[PDB]
């Protein structure tokens, strides 16, 4: 219908927490209603870490929009999408580095997703946005 089929499922790898396990790329959106009531919780889609893409506003728009609709796109449309939207990569090596939520925001036309510095195995690449759904 619009609040996916799978629920929280991430393919099956489910990396939490618990020392440098291995890394995802988690697309999904913090779908709420307009200021923060949420019709649909992330987490359900999830692909394996592959850099290359174009780590930007225009490549985020629409990249989390096909994930939702590769679950659903049923009753959905968008009101509107914020232009503020966020990767919360979080970096779980407990042994230098440690669980860091970088909740870095986005450019139009910044960069391509950038290597894993040197004191980390598993970054957890949370490409989330908040959007203004429309439920058609």
């Amino acid at each position: 219908s619009s609040s996916f089929d799978k629920g929280k499922y991430k393919k099956g790898d489910d990396a939490s927490y618990f020392e440098p396990t291995g890394p995802y790329l988690m697309v999904n959106v913090t779908g709420v209603d307009s200021k923060g009531n949420e019709l649909l919780s992330p987490h359900y889609v999830e692909f394996p870490i592959k850099p290359g893409t174009t780590l930007t506003k225009e490549k985020i728009e629409y990249y989390v929009e096909w994930a939702l609709d590769a679950t659903a796109y049923k009753e959905f449309r968008v009101v509107e999408l914020d232009p503020s939207a966020k990767i919360e990569v979080t970096y779980y090596d407990k042994n230098k580095k440690k669980e860091e939520t970088k909740s870095f925001p986005i450019t139009e036309k910044g960069f391509v997703v950038p290597d894993l510095s040197e004191h980390i195995k598993n970054p957890g690449f949370n490409l989330i946005t908040k959007v203004v759904i429309e439920k058609k």
